[PDB]
C-alpha cells in the first residue's frame, strides 16, 4: 500500500553472517511493502562492549514499554570472542538478560517443507520444544577454588537467617557452580506448556532428573502435577490430549522412536541442546522457529541458532555464501504478525502470513539454499546463494503486488 | 569340566532386572565355570534396611577386589518412598559407587546387522564417553520459600572464604550447588583422548562454556590443553581429530554425522546422550556400559533402568519380552576383564563367544520384542526372554 504501522517494533540487531542478513531481508522483503516502524538496539558485541553492556538492558527495556521485539543471533563471548574483538569482558549472554527481563517460554517448532524428510525415521509430526527461558544456569554464580576448600550454598533471607547445605569438601583444584529458580516463574512455565498444548491440541510431555535432584528438579515435577490436576486435567481430557511426565534420559530415549506431534516442555538448558537436536533432525537449525511468550504480556522473537560464525570468515573474504535466512524471515514475520494483531492492523498479519507461505513454495519448488539442498528429494533446481534466495522471495512478493 | 582365581564383585537389582539375574547365572555362565561372587543385595528394600551401607560396603569391594558387575537398581523419589517400605529418598547407588571409583563411563550400541538405526545417517557407531564424577550427581540443594541472598561460599583450610551471589529474590525459590575438581576433569580428558588412539576413533567434546564461564570453560580449558600438550601429535600421527564445540551445536551435528566418534560427555549429558544413542541405534537394551576408574577399577553394568511397568506385568502370568543383552555383555564385559587381568586367556576366548552367539542369534531372526518391532527382514520368531536364554546354550 505501503502497509501501515501502528505501534513500532523493538529491533535487536546481532553479530556476524546473521548481521549482514538482516539489512537484506529489510530491504528486499519488507521495507517495500511495509512502512516499517522499528525502534533499533544494536545488540552487535561491539556496541554491547562500548555501552559495557548496557545497550542490553535499554532494548529489553524498550520490548517491555512497546510489547515485541524481534532479535537477531548475537555472539555471547568466552575467552577467545574477547581474544578476536579486543573485549574489555567476557560479557553475560544478551539473551540470558532478555529473557530474565521478560520471564517465560519459548516455543520452538521446525519450519516444515514437503520435499525434506526428517533426520529421525519415525518422525512425521512436528515437535514443539517449550524452553522454561529463565533461570537455572543462564543465571549462574561460579567460583575457581584454586585451592579446593568446603564448598556450599548459603540462603540469608531478609531477616538475616541463614541455611546453608554443603556441596562438597575438597583438598585439591576444584569448580563450584550455583544456580536458582523461582517457583512463580516455573508455575508461568507449566501454564504456558499446558495452554499451548490445548490450544494446538497436542500432548504435553516434561522430564527432568528428580530422582538425582531431588529438591530442585523435584519441585519442577511437583509444580506441573499440582498445577495440571487443579487446573488442566479435564480441559485436557475434553479436548483428549495427555500429560506424560518422565525421567530426562528417557524422555530422550521415547522420543527417538516417537512419530513426534507433542509439546515437549523442557527446562532452561535441556529447552537449549534438545531445540537443537530437534531443528537439526527436522531439517536444518535454520528451519525453526522461535518466540519467547513472558506471562507478563511481552513476545520476543528470534532466530534459535548462532550467528554462522564460518560463514561470516568466507563473507569477509570477498564470498558469496548460501546461508539459510530462513528463521530470520520467521522471526520478522513472527514479530510483524503479533505486533499488527496487537494493534488491530490485520494487513500486516496478511502480509506476514504470505512471506511465510513464499519462502515454503519457494524452497518446495527446488530453489534453495545449500543446507537444505544437501538433504531435500528430488534434487533441488537451484541451490541459491542468500542474496540469490532472498530476491527470488522479493521476485515472489512482487508478482502479487504486495 | 567348568572353567575357573579372584571375586568378581557382584551387586544385585531391583524390579524386573533383578528377576533375570538367576537365568543369566544359572543357565549361561554357572554349566561352564566356577562362579566366585561377592554379593551384594542393592535393591531398594535391603538399603533401606541397612540404611544404604550395602552400597559402601559393596563399591568398596570393588575398591579391595579390582572389577565389578552390577545389575540396574531404583533411585528413590518422594514417590518411591509412598510406595516402598522407604525411611528416606535415598542416593543413587550409581552416583554413590561413581563418585568413590572416579572415571569415565564408556558406552557403546551392542550393533546387530539387521537393525537400521533411527537415525539415517548413521553408518558407524558412536561411544559416548561419560564423566562418572561430580556435577550435579553430588548436589547441594535448598528450598528458599522465603527468597533472599542466594550463594555459593568457599572457605579453603586457610579460613580464606571467598562468595558469589546466584541472585536475591523476594519470593520463594530453589538453589542448586555442584562441584568438580580439576583432577577428575584431567583424567576424563586422559580417558577420552586414549579410547581414542586406542580404538583410532575421532574425539567430540562439548560444553556451554559461553555460558558457564568458569565451570565448563575450566573442561573446555582443560581438553584444548591436555590436548596440544600431550596428543596434538599422537593424533595427526594415527590420522584423527579432537573436535570442541557448543552443547547445543554438537547435538544438531550429531543428527547429521555418519557416527564412529568418540563423543566425550559431561556427567549429566552423558546419561542423556548415552539413551538418546543407545535408542536410536535400536534400543536401550542394546548397550554396554563400563566405569574405567583413573585408579584402575572397572565397573561394568547395564546402562538402562530397573524395568518398571514391565515388572507389574510379571506381578501377572509373565508377559515377559524383556531383553537381557545388556546384563549379558556387562558379564561378558567382566569376565573379558576378570580374567584378562587373572593372566587366563581360558576366558577371553569363552567370552569372545557367549556375545558372538547372541549377536548370531538375533541376526538370525530370534530375538525379543524391541529388537522385533525395528529389524529388517522381519523377525522368524519373537522370542521371550526365559526362551531367549535357552537358545544361547549350551554347546
Ligand atoms: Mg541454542
Ligand atoms: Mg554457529
Ligand atoms: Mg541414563
Amino acid at each position: 500500500m505501503k502497509i501501515q504501522m501502528k505501534t513500532p517494533l523493538v529491533e535487536l540487531d546481532g553479530d556476524e553472517m546473521t548481521r549482514v542478513l538482516w539489512p537484506l531481508i529489510k530491504d528486499k522483503l519488507l521495507l517495500p511493502f511495509i512502512d516499517l516502524q522499528t525502534e533499533y538496539y544494536d545488540l552487535g558485541i561491539e556496541e554491547r562492549d562500548r555501552t559495557n553492556d548496557q545497550i542490553t538492558i535499554d532494548a529489553a527495556e524498550a520490548i517491555k514499554k512497546y510489547g515485541v521485539g524481534v532479535k537477531n543471533a548475537t555472539i555471547t563471548p568466552n575467552q577467545d570472542r574477547v581474544e578476536e574483538y579486543g573485549l574489555k569482558e567476557q560479557w553475560k549472554s544478551p539473551n540470558a538478560t532478555v529473557r530474565a527481563m521478560l520471564d517465560g517460554t519459548v516455543f520452538r517448532k521446525p519450519i516444515m517443507v514437503k520435499n525434506i524428510k526428517p533426520s529421525v525415521r519415525s518422525w512425521q509430526k512436528p515437535i514443539v520444544v517449550g524452553r522454561h527461558a529463565y533461570g537455572d544456569f543462564y543465571k549462574n554464580a561460579e567460583i575457581f577454588a584454586e585451592a579446593g576448600g568446603k564448598l556450599e550454598i548459603v540462603v540469608t533471607d531478609k531477616n538475616g537467617k541463614e541455611t546453608r547445605q554443603t556441596i562438597m569438601e575438597v583438598d585439591e583444584p576444584a569448580i563450584v557452580q550455583g544456580i536458582h529458580n523461582t517457583v512463580a516463574s516455573i508455575g508461568h512455565f507449566a501454564r504456558a506448556c499446558f495452554e499451548y498444548s490445548l490450544d494446538q491440541k497436542i500432548d504435553c510431555w516434561f522430564a527432568t532428573k528428580d530422582t538425582i535432584s531431588k529438591q530442585y528438579d523435584q519441585r519442577f515435577k511437583i509444580i506441573f502435577e499440582e498445577i495440571f490436576a487443579q487446573e488442566y486435567k479435564e480441559k485436557f481430557a475434553a479436548a483428549g490430549i495427555e500429560y506424560f511426565y518422565t525421567l530426562i534420559d528417557d524422555v530422550v530415549a521415547r522420543m527417538m522412536k516417537t512419530e513426534g506431534g507433542m509439546l515437549w516442555a523442557c527446562k532452561n538448558y535441556d529447552g537449549d541442546v534438545m531445540s537443537d537436536m530437534v531443528a537439526s533432525a527436522f531439517g536444518s537449525l535454520a528451519m525453526m522457529s522461535s518466540v519467547l511468550v513472558s506471562p507478563y504480556g511481552y513476545f520476543e522473537y528470534e532466530a534459535a541458532h548462532g550467528t554462522v560464525q564460518r560463514h561470516y570468515y568466507q563473507h569477509l573474504k570477498g564470498e558469496r555464501t548460501s546461508t539459510n535466512p530462513v528463521a530470520l524471515i520467521y522471526a520478522w514475520t513472527g514479530a510483524l504478525r503479533k505486533r499488527g494483531e496487537l494493534d488491530g492492523t490485520p494487513d500486516l498479519c496478511a502480509f506476514c502470513d504470505s512471506l511465510e507461505a513464499i519462502t515454503i513454495e519457494c524452497i518446495e519448488s527446488g530453489y534453495m539454499t545449500g543446507d537444505l539442498a544437501r538433504i531435500c528429494e528430488p534434487a533441488a533446481i537451484k541451490v541459491l546463494d542468500s542474496i540469490e534466495f532472498i530476491d527470488e522471495l522479493g521476485k515472489r512478493l512482487q508478482q502479487l503486488n504486495k
